[PDB]
This record gives structure tokens, sequence and C-alpha cells, in this order.
């Protein structure tokens, strides 16, 4: 029936590693897991995604462009949901500071090949026209 499967065991080793913050006093624990669980099936996202390595990728979407005018709870998602994320894409990292640059600076290189071609705005060019 309902198959859990969030962070396997090797992924239990390095998520209890994983912190937080960069200059935090705490690690990664369940609590973070869970509670991101519950408020994902909040935002019509169900927990499933947590575990997919393709989920992950799309809830950070919608809290990119979040992130201006988020909140305390919406921060607190952007994290986790970073580093499980780097877990599933055969990331290694130490706390969610550096894992969301890996998510930016990757995302960034999509804004650079989809901002490519339509940047040569200057003289008038040709076009067919019935006026
Ligand atoms: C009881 C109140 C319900 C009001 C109506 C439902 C609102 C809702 O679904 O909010 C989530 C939001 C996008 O929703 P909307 O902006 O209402 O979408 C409008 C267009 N349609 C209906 C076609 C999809 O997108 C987000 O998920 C952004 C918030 C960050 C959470 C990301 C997951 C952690």
């Amino acid at each position: 029936g309902a198959r859990a499967s969030v962070l396997s065991g090797g992924e239990l080793d390095k998520w209890e590693k994983i912190r937080l913050r960069p200059g935090g006093k705490k690690q990664y624990k369940l609590k973070h897991i869970v509670w991101a669980s519950r408020e994902l099936e909040r935002f019509a996202v169900n927990p499933g995604l947590l575990e997919t390595s393709e989920g992950c990728r799309q809830i950070l979407g919608q809290l990119q462009p979040s992130l201006q005018t988020g909140s305390e709870e919406l921060r607190s998602l952007y994290n986790t949901i970073a580093v499980l994320y780097c877990v599933h894409q055969r990331i290694d990292v130490k706390d969610t500071k550096e894992a969301l640059d890996k998510i930016e600076e990757e995302q960034n290189k999509s804004k650079k090949k989809a901002q490519q071609a339509a940047a040569d705005t200057g003289n008038n060019s040709q076009v067919s026209q019935n006026y």
C-alpha cells in the first residue's frame, strides 16, 4: 500500500550529519523531514515528493520566487528541501548554506541558456507586415 522511504541507510547517516545552518549548534533530524511533510501537503504538495529527486527540484521552484516575500516557515522549508534534495542528487554537503548554493548555481546555468538568444535588441530588424 503506502511505501515510505525518504532517506535510506546511507542518506540517513549523512542527513543526521548535515546541519541546518553554517554557524549553528544543531544537526539535521527526522523532526525536519516530518515537519516539512505536514507543511507540504498544506501547499497542495504531497509529502511523497520529499523522497523523490525530482519532487525536491520542483518544490524548490515554488519557494525560490517565494523567498523574496517568504516568512520563517517558507525559509525553513527551502532549507530542509535543499539538503534532502542534494542527498537524492548524489550530492554531498556539510550544511544547508552550502547545499543551497549548489541548487542556486545549478539553476543559474539554465538562465544563461534561456537568455542568450534573446539579448541582441538594438538596430531595426526585418519582418513582414500588412498595414
Ligand atoms: C484555503 C486557502 C486556499 C486558497 C486557494 C489555493 C491556493 C494555493 O494553492 O496556493 C499555493 C500557491 C499557488 O496557488 P494560486 O496562486 O492560488 O494558483 C492560482 C492558479 N491556479 C488555480 C490555476 C493554480 O503556490 C505555492 O505553493 C506557493 C507557496 C509556497 C509553498 C511551496 C511548497 C512548500
